[PDB]
């Protein structure tokens, strides 16, 4: 018997991920068609022996989370359930606080998500390893490039025994090439580290990755699992289309019925493509690789769609070009409208892209990343929206190039 | 009898060129301690016979407004109404149609004062001069420098008779340097001319300066009286600060009860400095020159502040120093920690010079201005904000610098 | 070219419907499937040349009604503009107020309709009726009952001229057998006698029966029209189930599609039933007389629903038996759960039909009417709930009988 | 060193006997004057040696609750904190569940508040007592009616060493004469019973304190009594509410003198005991009879006789009016001569230990004439009668109501 508890974050938590995240929290952002965090639910029903899901996070409940909720619980026929923390209780502090609702029918071992990553979510093979050493932490890890593994917790292991010699959580210098993927396996005896520390801060928080990782790493209770398979952190809004390209990919192996074949009748279609069956497509549009399109979406007649996800209710009226862009709920896009935006992603292997910054602007210029529409956001006809920002609830009237529009 | 309208705008158009405030209204943004509309209902106020005021604009009825209205009412001792259109009708459109609620109780005329002006409101001059000549639209208008008059609107008169010849809005060459400062007077039969303008739309909204005064210019139904007191534009953040210094200087003629004393007990002063009787500010804190603070605010010990504006319920800690910058309303500024904004000003060489305002970006290139924090925005210990804009509910942890922390 | 005019009300008219106002407001609750106010801009629709529908009410554009005026200007291809009051200024006032937006472009004539009204709407005879005698008020009266005459408003009608000799508005005492149908026909100077009430009000709210044609009943001004067809007032929640079973008895006439057929493969079906094509209703299930069915709704197996609306989200598990009732959004019904409510329809014609007060308690006894149930009701397995009005968001544990669950 | 736990409800779970408070949660509800549970507060501020106080309750944090806080932290010099479950676990298993936060500190005891009770709050004689003999659970009990002890927990108790034999949870035959307050003294082992609790529901983790805890642990000498003999009620519903404002009233004279209004014959009429906020403007030939609360903002017009009623701030009563029996709540409007009634049943006047019994919406399937309440922004015209009625917020009537409930 196994559960899984998905650390979702809270209203703060979001607010990197703030314009898009204003119609709905960041772990419910559509991620290739479905919420970020029912990717995660989905490959933890696949396993054998999930007895229940916990959710653990300090967001208020409202008709979205609860909606999801009751939407997961008859899809993937288990128990979804939401614990919710009195106050934002750190990454470790929120797993030992709710400990008896996580200990409750004895379960085997647990795991641990992040709510942000998009990944492979190779739990059954953690799984058989850890049933081969039974040991407190098991830890998914990932081989990284040398500049950008220094913003994320660098693992250093020993290669025979494959146990974390060293842990060190975003390092200011290189330290090791092996990164945290965010996804861990913990024994039940792996709550009785983390109530030490709680000791520890008495004579009520605590981080898991700098308190309980970085001490316990090197004494034998920390072993590393290294995975090959794709992954990537949802931290920024332009983050979500770099992830929904890598679950796009990642669909043909396990849901071939979700990408859209090309239908020579219908629209045309390059690359992979996600379209939901509500949205209705004009056949004379084509739609580019890494491309989803949400419920109810209308799409004119001619259109051309690259690297974009349409969110649902959206508009987008005839002869127009959508690059690298956000569509959000309920925008409708003029005639001949071009948005436009400059690729940018996360991508720990490669050594050309920009690493992580909350700042967006070098030296009082915008940084091209991926343009983002927020909630309604009226776009008129012929008029250019290039490497921009903007709000919700926003009409423009003329053509706004690298700005963020208030 | 003298009624008075008040053209508050509407969400949609106030598009401010910096936000001084994402969550409240513009009128009701504090201007030297009072809300911004609150100036022009004293002013109005103080003239004799002046029966009602009247609130034209389309925003929704929250319940800061309808309070405001409350306390307004009981404060001056006059009914002061809100009708709101049921569209954006434009400047002169809000207020033809609403013609039956101005015009009954047939008062002898009507002033319309913009709300986003900071004025002298020399309501009792314009009146004599009504009083002398009886002509239907009286304009208040300034004199301004030959780049800054673009801007505005131009008027070019006959000097001896005071008459409007010549009007044109917002030109792009230089036309007259006269500008019209937003406040007018408005006989009874000035409702007649606006119908006409209705009925030349029909072949709704109807644009007062662009399609009433730029039309009727020279015919002999417009005249200027000329002024010579403080005026600025509340458009932007800086230029709110920019008439909140000016209303700050200002206080001294008619309310030297509201600037802050000098006080050799309590904290120290220099300047004029408008403190709430609410706000607990610690006596080893020193406030400079031009600055308000607001209803709760606990200033504390050894704070600086200067050419600030400190929305109700902010808190700054100790050691923290303040400069150019609006702190919005319940936020927390942690100790030693510096935020500072750039007085873009008004040029000290310039015989008139009127302190223009920009919309956040420059040629593409964002430029340094006075720093906003939204509401409830915590900025921690020791850290550095620089010509930032904060969106609200948003907590930092690093220094910020040249850019907007969505 | 003509014009309709439907008064919404605001949200205090909407008291009188509070468990079902609580969601949405009154005008869009689904009658018969499609919402109240569908029915009038469908009935107007048909009409030729009709060129605009008008809302007039102090409803705030919520969400909810800006999307159905989105999604009526679609569907009928008409567009519907919804001009908002400042204030509650009565049936007429507002018809005074926006007279500029009514009589723009001409039009020939405009109707003027009540939102709660549920009717044949025959706009087209009264057009005919109207073009021969061209007079400024056209009536529409139907025969009523003596004891219920007194609940609607009065005419006493000359049969030779079809002209109002007299006009009593909710009389004390017997007048005449026919009464106001609430929906009238207005000539373009017919805002002329309207006008005249406001200047009567200055020494503006006009109440439209009362002030207007209560005065001009006699002088030749209002003119009556005579109708056979269905006709009730949708003044409360029980009146909103008999309003849905004269629409489903005249969908048989216009839309023969909309009533759901018997069916081999689906649930028996005697009298009329609606359901919506997303609702899925189990094959045991049999949905009796005047049944409407909203989208989304899961019934179970062996339902059984009489003259019961069940509005969308409202799931009902297996074996429950649900009479004369309204299930509110999302509210469940536990497996043998019976929810009955005993028949007060309002019925003009019926001798025996109560006086619709707003009262709802004899002497401290609640009287039998329909069994409303609020939005997300949970009820438990094997519980009755008789003659009840349960409150929003609310969980029950045992069987209520006569009782308001507050 | 102390500390204090206040289990405040949820919204679900208090099932109004009478509707007060449709929008205001029920701790915050100011009965005399200042909210309920600022008198539990107030009172734990007075115990020597306390340190914070913790609210348990499944509300979800919004601006009243948050702002209440903030003040009563700023008021009291004490921290205030708000815990809150993910769940409804009952009221021990609000105590099991937030044991970490409850023991940091160490605390050598702690005291365990009922929201809903209006009681002498007797915290030091309870902690002398218990300080005396050191034991885990202590409970404060009062005598009450043999009739009325059905609706309470009745306690079976020895009375030379003060233990509880048998505890019996709202019996229907008759138990005994002393029953439970709601008010509680904790050892810092007393969590060690409640654990077991937990893991025998092993074999939502739902605690219910009463019937698990002192129903099981009764005669084994883990339980003791405290009697008293103070001002007790239960605020159920709304004429408990009124009740509870009245004893509170009474009893303000020895604690805070200052709050209760003077004669005043420069200002307003005032017999019994009235109290008045500052910012209430009422005009001098207003009498308002005994036991009535006035809150802020509230402005009382001429020749208003107010008695026996509760007026929530911002509310306005115009010239003549007459509010007998009634809460009046908060922004609504009455106008002039207009008559606002209702009935209290009371406590039985020969009984000598009567209680206020909060009786529900419905006698027999028929409204039993009781307090009458007006929800939020109720707009009542001029000239008209509303009599033990319950008129929902947001209303604006135009006929006069008798025993109704208007939605
Ligand atoms: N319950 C709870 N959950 C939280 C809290 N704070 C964050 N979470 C959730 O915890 C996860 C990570 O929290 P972060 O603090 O934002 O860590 P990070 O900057 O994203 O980096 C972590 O994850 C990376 C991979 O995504 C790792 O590479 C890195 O080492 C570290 O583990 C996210 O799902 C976040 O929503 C909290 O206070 N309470
Ligand atoms: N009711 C209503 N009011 C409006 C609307 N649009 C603007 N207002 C209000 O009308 C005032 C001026 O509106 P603007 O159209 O933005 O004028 P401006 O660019 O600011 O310049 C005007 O004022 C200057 C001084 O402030 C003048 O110098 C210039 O001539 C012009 O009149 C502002 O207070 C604005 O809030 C509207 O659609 N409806
Ligand atoms: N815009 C606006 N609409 C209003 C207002 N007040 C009422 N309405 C709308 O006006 C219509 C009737 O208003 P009532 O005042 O409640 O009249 P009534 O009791 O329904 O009686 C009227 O209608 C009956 C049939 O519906 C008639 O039988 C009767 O004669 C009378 O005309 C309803 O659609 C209501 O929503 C208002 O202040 N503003
Ligand atoms: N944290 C939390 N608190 C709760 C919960 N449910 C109730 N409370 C609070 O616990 C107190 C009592 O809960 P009840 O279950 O309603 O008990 P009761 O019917 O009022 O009777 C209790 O109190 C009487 C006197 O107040 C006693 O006579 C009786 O013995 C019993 O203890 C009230 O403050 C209630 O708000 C809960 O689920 N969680």
């Amino acid at each position: 018997m196994l559960k899984a508890v998905i650390l979702i974050g809270g209203p703060q938590k979001g607010t990197r991920f703030r314009p898009l995240s204003f119609e709905v929290p960041k772990p419910l952002f559509p991620v290739a068609g479905v919420p970020m965090i029912q990717h995660h639910i989905e490959a933890c029903a696949q396993v054998p022996g999930m007895q229940e899901i916990l959710l653990i996070g300090f967001y208020q409940p409202d008709e979205p989370l609860t909606q999801f909720l009751e939407a997961a619980q008859q899809e993937f026929n288990l128990p979804v359930r939401y614990l919710q923390e009195f106050a934002p209780l750190g990454t470790g502090g929120g797993l030992y606080h709710f400990r008896d609702q996580i200990l409750a029918g004895s379960p085997e071992a647990f795991f641990v998500l992040n709510a942000d990553v998009c990944s492979d979510f190779p739990l059954s093979a953690m799984l058989e390893a850890h049933r081969r050493q039974r040991h407190p932490f098991l830890l998914l890890g990932t081989t990284a490039n040398r500049t950008q593994s220094l913003n994320y917790g660098c693992i250093v292991e020993n290669p025979q025994t494959h146990e974390v010699l060293h842990y060190v959580e975003k390092p200011s210098t290189f330290i090791s090439d092996i990164i945290n993927c965010g996804i861990y396996l913990f024994s039940p005896e792996a709550l009785k580290p983390l109530r030490d520390v709680f000791q520890r801060n008495q004579q009520g928080t605590i981080r898991l990755e700098q308190d309980v990782f970085s001490a316990l790493a090197g004494q034998g209770q920390i072993y590393v699992h290294l995975t090959d398979g794709i992954w990537s952190q949802i931290k920024s809004a332009g983050s979500a289309l770099y992830a929904s390209r890598l679950y796009l990919s990642r669909y043909q192996d396990t849901h071939p019925e979700r990408l859209a074949k090309h239908t020579p009748g219908g629209p045309w279609i390059r690359g992979n493509v996600y379209i939901h069956p509500t949205a209705k497509v004009a056949p004379s549009a084509v739609l580019g690789p890494n491309v989803s399109i949400g419920k109810g979406v209308t799409v004119g007649e001619g259109v051309r769609l690259r690297e974009s996800i349409v969110l649902h209710g959206a508009t987008l009226q005839e002869h127009t070009c959508v690059l690298h862009s956000i569509v959000g709920w309920g925008s409708t896009v003029g005639r001949w409208a071009r948005v436009e935006g400059t690729p940018s992603d996360p991508n720990p292997n490669d050594p050309r892209a920009r690493m992580d910054s909350e700042s967006l602007f070098k030296d009082g210029k915008l940084l091209p990343a991926i343009t983002i529409l927020g909630c309604r956001v009226r776009i008129p006809a012929e008029v250019l929206i290039l490497n921009s920002i903007v709000l919700p609830h926003k009409e423009l009237s003329r053509s706004f190039t690298n700005q963020i529009i208030l």
